[PDB]
Formats: C-alpha cells, sequence, structure tokens
C-alpha cells in the first residue's frame, strides 16, 4: 500500500513515504514545504515511466496512476519545467535562485546549452564565488579548485591549457567579484546565462505541410522555427501575444492566431506524445507570459516583501566549507521534512477524532431531546388525570403531583447535560478547524501553479490578454551590450583564450556563434528581427521553408 519515494532537487535529495492514493500534488507541495519554496510555478517533478520515457508528474492524479517506472524507492526530479522572462526581476526567494543557477549550470556544464570559451570562462568565476564567497590568498592556496567542475568539456577540449592553467585564470576572474555576496554571484551568472541564444528552449523535431525537417523551439518569449542545422539562430517566430488557440490531432498541431485574417501556423510531430508535451509546455509558458504582463498580486508582494527582509536579516547573522554547507542543508531538510510528516499525522489524527466525536455528540444529542421529549408527554399526560381525577381521592392528588415535580427534576438534570454537550461539540469543531488549517498550512494555493492539461487529442483556447499589452522583446537588451564592464571582459577573454585555442576542435555551434557575432547579432536583435511582419506573412514564410 504504502509506497517509497525520492525527491532530487539540484542542492537535496529527500526520501519519504507517501500514502498509497497520494495525488501529485501532495507530494509535490512536501517537496517544496521542506525546501521553504513558495515560487512553484516555475517546477515540477521529472520521472521515467514504464515505456522509458522521461515525464512530468500531473498534479491532480493519484501518483500510482500515472505509471511510474516501477522500483524501490520512487525516482523523481525536482527541476524548473518553465524559465522566468528576466531573472533579475522575477527570482523572488533565495531559495528558487540557487535551483535555477543550479540547474542552467549543470546545462551549460554538460553542454545541454551552448555556451562560448569566453562567457563559460567569466560564467566559472562567478560560480566559484557562488560557492566560496571571496578570494581570500591567505586561505585558498594553490589548487583551492582542485575539486570543483570548472567548464564544460567542449572548451577544455578545444584549447591547449592545463588545467593548473584554467585554475589560475578562472581565479583572477574570481578576483574582480570581492565582496560580492554568493546570491548577488548566483544571479550575476544567470543574468549572464539568460542571454546565451539556447537558453530556455524546449526544441522539438517537427516538419511542416511541405514536409521540410524543422525544429519548433517553446520558451518564455514565444514559439520560434530553426533550420534542422542551426539550433543557435532561429529563423521565424511568434510572440505568446500572437496566439489565441492549441491544439493537436495525432500528429497534427494547429496553432491559431489572434489575427482572423492569418491562415493557420500548421505543423507536424513525429509522435502524439510529443505533441502533449509541446501543447503543456505552450499552455505554461503562455499563462506565465500574461502574468508578467500584469499588476503583482497579492501573495507575490508578500513573497517580495519578505525576501527582501530576510535578505537583511541574512545578511545581519552573516566559517563553514562548500561540501559541510551542503550536508547541514540536506540535513535541515531531512529534519524539517520528519517533522512536517509527524505534525500532518498528529493533525490528521486530531481531525479524524474530533469528527468521530462530533458524530457520537450528535446522537447523544438526539437521545437527551427524545428522552425529555417523552418526559414532557408524561408531564403533559400527568396533569391531563391529574385535573381529571382532582374534579372526581386527595391521597392520589399527592401522589401525581409528585411524580410530576419529579419528572421535572429528571428534565433539569438532562437539560444541564445537553447544555454541557453542547459545549463539548463546540470545542470539537474548534478541534476540527485547527486541524484542519494545519493540514492546508501544509498545501501551496492552487491558483499559484500553471493550469495543466486535462485526458489521440486535446488542447483548446489559451486565455487572452490585458487590452494595454505591449511585448517586452521590443525594448530589450543583452546585459553585454547594456554594460560596458561586461562587454569588456568578455573582450579580454576573447584575446586570451585564442593565444591557446586549437582551430582544428572548433565545434559547429562555435562556427554559427562566431557567426552571428560577426554579423552583429543578439538573441534580441534576431528575436525582433524574425517577427517582423504580420501573423500571415510568417505563417507563410514557414510553410514555404
Ligand atoms: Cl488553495
Amino acid at each position: 500500500k504504502s509506497m517509497n519515494v525520492r525527491v532530487t532537487t539540484m542542492d537535496a535529495e529527500l526520501e519519504f513515504a507517501i500514502q498509497q492514493t497520494t495525488t501529485g500534488k501532495q507530494l509535490f507541495d512536501q517537496v517544496v514545504k521542506t525546501i521553504g519554496l513558495r515560487e512553484v510555478w516555475f517546477f515540477g517533478l521529472q520521472y521515467t515511466d514504464s515505456k522509458g520515457d522521461l515525464t512530468w508528474i500531473k498534479l491532480y492524479k493519484k501518483v500510482m496512476q500515472q505509471d511510474v517506472k516501477k522500483e524501490n524507492p520512487l525516482q523523481f526530479k525536482f527541476r524548473a519545467k518553465f524559465y522566468p522572462e528576466d531573472v533579475a526581476d522575477e527570482l523572488i526567494q533565495e531559495i528558487t535562485l540557487k535551483l535555477f543557477y543550479l540547474q542552467v549550470k549543470n546545462a551549460i556544464l554538460s553542454d545541454e546549452i551552448y555556451c562560448p570559451p569566453e562567457t563559460s570562462v567569466l560564467l566559472a568565476s562567478y560560480a566559484v564565488q557562488a560557492r566560496h564567497g571571496d578570494h581570500n590568498p591567505a586561505v585558498h592556496g594553490p589548487g583551492f579548485l582542485a575539486n570543483d567542475r570548472l567548464l564544460p568539456q567542449r572548451v577544455t577540449d578545444q584549447h591547449k591549457m592545463s588545467r593548473e592553467e584554467w585554475e589560475q585564470s578562472i581565479t583572477n576572474w574570481w578576483q574582480e567579484h570581492r565582496g560580492m555576496l554568493r546570491e548577488d554571484a548566483m544571479m550575476e551568472y544567470l543574468k549572464i546565462a539568460q542571454d546565451l541564444e539556447m537558453y530556455g528552449v524546449n526544441y522539438f523535431e517537427i516538419r511542416n505541410k511541405k514536409n521540410t525537417e524543422l525544429w519548433l523551439g517553446v520558451d518564455a518569449l514565444g514559439l520560434n522555427i530553426y533550420e534542422k542545422d542551426d539550433k543557435l539562430t532561429p529563423k521565424i517566430g511568434f510572440p505568446w501575444s500572437e496566439i489565441r488557440n492549441i491544439s493537436f490531432n495525432d500528429r497534427k498541431f494547429i496553432i491559431k492566431p489572434i489575427d482572423k485574417k492569418a491562415p493557420d501556423f500548421v505543423f507536424f510531430a513525429p509522435r502524439v506524445r510529443v505533441n502533449k508535451r509541446i501543447l503543456a509546455l505552450c499552455m505554461g509558458n503562455h499563462e506565465l507570459y500574461m502574468r508578467r504582463r500584469k499588476p503583482d498580486t497579492i501573495d507575490v508582494q508578500q513573497m517580495k516583501a519578505q525576501a527582501r527582509e530576510e535578505k537583511l536579516a541574512k545578511q545581519a547573522q552573516r566559517e563553514i566549507a562548500a561540501r559541510e554547507r551542503a550536508e547541514k542543508k540536506q540535513q535541515e531538510y531531512q529534519d524539517r521534512l520528519r517533522q512536517m510528516q509527524e505534525e500532518m499525522e498528529r493533525s490528521q489524527a486530531n481531525l479524524l477524532e474530533a469528527q468521530d466525536m462530533i458524530l457520537r455528540l450528535e446522537e447523544q444529542l438526539r437521545q437527551l431531546q427524545a428522552a425529555k421529549e417523552e418526559l414532557e408527554q408524561r408531564q403533559n399526560e400527568l396533569q391531563a388525570m391529574m385535573q381529571r381525577l382532582e374534579e372526581t381521592l386527595e391521597d392520589e392528588i399527592r401522589a401525581k403531583q409528585e411524580e410530576v415535580s419529579r419528572i421535572q427534576q429528571e428534565v433539569e438534570l438532562k437539560d444541564s447535560e445537553t447544555r454541557r454537550l453542547q459545549e463539548e461539540v463546540e470545542d470539537a469543531r474548534r478541534k476540527q478547524d485547527e486541524a484542519a488549517a494545519a493540514l492546508l498550512a501544509a498545501t501551496t494555493p492552487q491558483h499559484h501553479h500553471v493550469a495543466e492539461r486535462a485526458d489521440e487529442s486535446g488542447g483548446g483556447d489559451l486565455a487572452r490578454g490585458p487590452d494595454d499589452l505591449v511585448d517586452p522583446v521590443a525594448d530589450r537588451r543583452t546585459l553585454a551590450e547594456r554594460n560596458e564592464r561586461l562587454h569588456n571582459q568578455l573582450k579580454a577573454l576573447k584575446q586570451d583564450l585564442a593565444r591557446s585555442c586549437d582551430e582544428t576542435k572548433e565545434t559547429a555551434m562555435d562556427k554559427i556563434h562566431r557567426e552571428n557575432v560577426r554579423q552583429g547579432r543578439d538573441k534580441y536583435k534576431t528575436l525582433r528581427e524574425i517577427r517582423k511582419g504580420n501573423t500571415k506573412r510568417r505563417v507563410d514564410q514557414f510553410e514555404n521553408m
């Protein structure tokens, strides 16, 4: 009946048992309430199904009904399913920042996302500041970074640089960050990373009516089309503000725009499973898109207020190693999970205890009204016989008058017990309400979560947005083109790395990137460009490709 599950976040493994009929949400909530995360909208639980495919957990469906690969324990990954549009403006809590930084760094380091050498190096220096704080030559000897995972394999395989050298180079830049908090180094990393061309892009293999091979790209900003040969530079794009309805039939996927003049944007997945995943991410990214176009909610403003307050609280409070910080954090999560589960079981017990009591009390309250209403009947019938026997002897009138009064004594006794039971019922309702509150204190508000697809064919209308909606890509510029310092550091790094670069080890994406840089392109320029024209124009462009 009861199942063991393991959930791995980027900074913790949590091992715990759940009930046989625990919903995806009940699992998800236990994960986040432990680590203290309230920005739930970005996140989900990946697993492997019996068919060996990566799958997200559905919140309002029993976990055992979702066909998680059968293991002991069940294996889950807590991961960001959706990225913010602008990290600097959006990420509120420290824990949400940490988990993104860790998930994105992992993508860069594992070569899921292309990151060029210069950026990789710069990013590494922010990474080490995040982990180890300020460089200090008194305490940090040479080879201090021996165990840190610094750069992507691509970037080391193509330069003639000893480990020792890479460490020194990254230490020089690390030194430039003295004074900067760990949280800021994490944010500064992401602020740099979010302008990478492959960042936040969910890719899928698709074909148009013309049967050309293409890549669809779904992100926080909209939909994008790439040629198979080039994932860094998208050729056509649609912002979320131009989309009205999404749906699929088997392998056919139909996108209907807001503009009624423009035709349906239609393409084909190689599999129905692909089209489901696409739809969910579309529904998901579109909804979060629209929230970003509206003012902050009450809960969001509270979070932000709280976040800023706890940031100053932690500043005052502020030494341990990195490996040991991680172990204590992992322990903290275990202790809170343990306490949480204990308190839940108590609250569940108290609730069922209060309910059963309430039920037994309401039966006894009817039993005391049935016994009272019987005494009232006997009183009324004793008065009727007494009035008729008095008219009709004086010894029987005393015997009847005494018994009538003694029945009133019994009514007074049972109205004192009824009075007691009343206050015991109302006390049970207090206990029930507190238990219920406690249980709900362990759930996350449902309205914070992104709406998820219900279930050969699914989909529907996307909620329209504000009447005053301005898509933010019009005004947006890369941190490099805005910040003179950043630009200069990449410029420096390009010069240093070039003097040990093995040109024979230049990957295909290296060539595409340099071409883009050479042509004055960047993530947002290219987005502005490929969105030009009306919805019809670009739906044509796609079909002709
Ligand atoms: Cl709720």
